[PDB]
């Protein structure tokens, strides 16, 4: 099966953009990235970032996750993201985001050796 590290790439990095460009980018990348198969997921986070710049996140600050893990960690520096949010107007199986490009750091829990990205937890 798909490890969970290659899942938190598809689910989350997009290195090959920096920002999103249109109103349209969550619509297009849920349904190319797989995340609309089985259900509309209602919220996902890309990263515009190359992948070990965000790998890097596993050695630096050490936080508790949302649902009180210790295996979480803050970037330093904020990154390119892009949050996708569910419309009102979504329905199965056609899922529809609104799309909204910020500048934040992340937060994601790591595991494995190597130690990586396996879950992304917030935007602060």
């Amino acid at each position: 099966k798909e490890t969970a590290a290659a899942k938190f790439e598809r689910q989350h990095m997009d290195s090959s953009t920096s920002a999103a460009s249109s109103s349209n980018y969550c619509n297009q990348m849920m349904k190319s990235r797989n995340l609309t198969k089985d259900r509309c997921k209602p919220v996902n986070t890309f990263v515009h970032e190359s992948l070990a710049d965000v790998q890097a996140v596993c050695s630096q600050k050490n936080v508790a996750c949302k649902n009180g893990q210790t295996n979480c960690y803050q970037s330093y520096s904020t990154m390119s993201i892009t949050d996708c949010r569910e419309t009102g107007s979504s329905k199965y199986p056609n899922c529809a985001y609104k799309t909204t490009q910020a500048n934040k750091h992340i937060i994601v829990a790591c595991e494995g050796n190597p130690y990586v990205p396996v879950h992304f937890d917030a935007s602060v």
